[PDB]
């Protein structure tokens, strides 16, 4: 029989629309309901028994920790039922790497959780959303997909929430993991799996959102020539618990940045040095302040740091998380 | 006869050293002098008549607008003489894209200006520095190289200062221009040119640094879920003339970021929306505040914005610059 | 007023169809007529005055030199008229790099010649064909596009016929030029040009097809472990004028391949060593037999070799062509 | 205590040399002995107890199935001993993907088998071989490396024999797996593992070389415009058991190629359709003759087809191998 898939809608461009079919920019995201989306691709109903639920309807640049936290709890609830085999979450592309990674760390189930997005509005000529959604359901309902961590499906590719990121401001093929590749690809309606991530996630994660009602405050500061120190003062003075530094090269700091970090440290703020480059490993360096983000980019590093702080503030333990998650 | 090339040293990993040949991280950058570098690769002296000049010796994360401005003026002086055919600038990798792009816009000569860097210390096993320097001089002395804008040479590739960027925190092949490719490659001691950038630069640029002693203050703020508004207040309150926003997706802003931008606007601060993604075009959008950066990434966009402000503050003219430079 | 664009159809997947909207493989290419294509995207008629002409209707794997030669002559005729500003050629994806490069070398006009293809059948959910065609016409009608050589437009990118190639058997984003990047991109209905190829083409090419009725015979042989020598004998014995060798690494040959090449040489067959790798430069090597293909891949190298032979058989002159075209 | 690593040398550029340090092309591969290599990087002796064995000394374009078969048997012997923890095989770059994949399928051990190569001669300025060898030994001796299949280590990257391939004729960063990424990377002397391939290999493979003295004959034929049919006749007439077809796009065949394949089929020859593109999935198509290679490229597909024929000639079983290995 067909598997039972629930399609949780949060908004995004995949549900956006513009006045004309040639308008691919300046459209309104989160304008259509989940059912309109489902009826656009009726074929979806032959791959599984789908049920659409409207969790929200916004542009992903406005997604917040509060909402992501509730989204995570809602998905844990659904996955606990016996009449739910998998979940597909329609989301915006802009911050899908952030929400997808948060759930990658907090969903306590082996059942597939697949995020799907689209770079073109649903009203666009050659809109990518329909096929993306169709592929997402297919992946969600396949039993080969269990235990692979949270996945992002778009443009025939299946990426891990831990490595996948939006690398181009506006192309269809924007989502890639340059050094880590894709978990698999969907060609001709067959799924081809190629990798399994060698990291901890989902059912083997220590992070638990059941019981939380708010998350620690973590900001991201950029590293560049002449980077100001006052931005660190500002962050501290506003009660941030952690600071993710999108540094030059391999988390390199200027004299001004070092001053700001030392200050944040003597104030109890956790400093996580990452990179602005876009890919790669930020290796340990005792000569420099703060922890290092391993291969986590700024956006992902902020997510893992927020969660880590809901467990400990021990630098030694947090550094461990960053090398295993 | 051999061409006359001047090698201006500013420091960087290409002049760094560590206690052991297997230490590739945690070393000391800007530790060796230009002459030590020149003598390490004597072959260089058969490709041209070289003269080394020590401009500075620092880790590039500490390079500042002041030093870059003087560097730019120094290179204009040298290129004005008849006994100088080209210049090779040894620089750190971390902010080479910023310094190289600054000179790309302010050097008033058709003569080759080549930046060279290295990802491994000079004391490392398989240090890339020697061959990079050799290739740099070769490119600088070739007459085919005139009029191509400022170039960055490393790992057998020749990249435009306008497109090239450091994409990986720590690999040798870190420098790439995903959508724009390389101007050319150096294989087997022959130079293969393949592209000419379709942008304005050097001798056809309107920016002039002769006469300036300081640059406008421009900061970069990051875009992410829950991004704070107070960082905008902080920047404004510290007298920044412009703000480069490394936005989500195609320069998308959250409600908090929009508030902060509007505020900066009513305070006379120029707002330039760019992208944190790493590649791509941030297209115009009248629904949103600020200008758009075309394909300029945050680091490059800050450099062009600083220079534009030394000429005008007209949003219409600055937006033009961003589409032509 | 609107520019006059002619849309020459040759078949391909962009004109293919399958029984269901979810069938993306095993469909029938070259099934729809140019007018069906034009009417699918009416918006096209607001960008220019279009006239469709049905040149052929086949799957591109069956395109041959004869048909490409006639196609080239047909386009030269059309571009010679005053009421034609540009031409858009719908073609299959499989051998578009070969046909596009052939015309890149033989069309004697500065007017835009744009090839457009599609990876999904026209009857597919999220078919890429409509938007590709729309973008193609836009590029063809823009005056900024003159003198850039033949272009291939697909998936929002504009690639040079000389560098572009199909790198993936079946993804939408299959067309790339890893080392050379794209000439430009089309985002939000604006065209962003970034490069100009530094090679000879179109109006500055020495190759002329007016008057030819057939082309020299050139085959491609692969290089691998245990590659046989008898395939060279076979090719020679079948009257080939040239042999493009898709070699291991930088055009490396095994003892068996060297025997076969020497044999072909003493038989008057021109041997062009290329690479099977996919990208890069095959540098000169006097220790080995045959000419080297510069950065031309096997498919492109065969096209330039066929044309070169319609002019000379001088190894010295052909090698020159390969470094300038 | 230190692990016991054996370094089997087969030749290659990593052991090559040229008259000058600036000569990176036209050098002599397989010119130095394993001990010269070992003494060049003495640091290697602090990472493990190494023993060099000279299996051969040739340029990899001349490596053959016979030799690869013996190499595979020799490695199985060594890995069976208790005083051997891992093996590092120095090999040429040109056909390392072929030898590495052959062993990936026939080595019956969980112990690390690491292939290392180099793009620059050992006598070159900035030769990459030393650091590559150092990294290879480190990976071989780390216990985290067991059970990962055969690996190729070069340029700080660790790639799976199944996905890794040489993508550029002559750059240092030539080895990549565009869609599959790397198994891990080596930065700052620490190994960072990120993926585990989701394919069968080594101890879970059905292919056994113990007892074989020769391998089935398999050739590769290229697909392109005007591809001749006589090449198929030639292959058949020379007793090939299988034919790997490097086809256009997704294994597409011309009418001539179809004629040749049908002929090969009625003669008992197994036809495996692959792609010339360089990456991707060749999906099943009942409308076309022969089997499909999944994501295996021509070079890898030939290796798996040779081995498959040493077990069966059943099309249904061989097609299964191609989807699981």
């Amino acid at each position: 029989k067909l598997p039972n898939i629930v399609i949780l809608a949060t908004g995004g461009t995949i549900a956006g629309s513009a006045a004309t079919g040639t308008q691919t920019t300046g459209y309104k995201a989160g304008a259509l309901g989940v059912d309109t989306l489902i009826n656009a691709v009726p074929e979806v109903k032959k791959l599984a028994n789908v049920k659409g639920e409207q969790f929200s309807n916004m542009a992903s640049e406005n997604m917040t920790g509060d909402v992501v936290l509730k989204l995570s709890q809602r998905v844990n609830e659904l996955l606990a039922r016996d009449d739910v085999d998998g979940v597909v979450i329609t989301h915006g592309t802009d911050t899908v790497e952030e929400s997808a990674y948060f759930l990658h760390l907090t969903v306590k189930s082996d059942k597939p959780v697949v995020f799907v997005a689209a770079m073109r509005p649903a009203t666009a000529i050659s809109a990518d959303g329909p096929m993306n959604l169709l592929e997402a359901v297919r992946v969600a309902g396949d039993k080969q997909s269990r235990g692979r961590g949270v996945m992002v499906v778009i443009n025939d590719r299946i990426g891990s929430a831990r490595y996948i990121t939006k690398t181009n401001a506006s192309t269809l093929d924007t989502f890639r993991a340059n050094e880590e590749g894709y978990l698999g690809v969907i060609i001709g309606n067959r799924i081809y799996y190629q990798n399994r991530i060698d990291k901890l996630h989902t059912t083997r994660s220590v992070f638990d959102v059941r019981g939380l009602t708010s998350l620690p405050k973590v900001d991201i500061l950029y590293g560049y020539q002449d980077d100001p120190e006052y931005l660190y003062d500002a962050a501290i003075q506003h009660g941030v618990k952690g600071i993710v530094y999108a540094g030059m090269g391999a988390g390199s700091v200027s004299v001004r940045g070092i001053a700001g970090m030392r200050k944040a440290l003597e104030k109890g703020v956790v400093v996580m040095r990452s990179t602005r480059t876009g890919n790669g490993i930020v290796p340990p360096d005792e000569e420099l302040p703060g922890l290092v983000s391993d291969s986590l980019n700024p956006a992902h590093a902020r997510i893992l740091l927020m969660l880590a702080l809901t467990r400990t503030s021990d630098p030694k333990v947090i550094q461990e998380y960053f090398h295993t998650y």
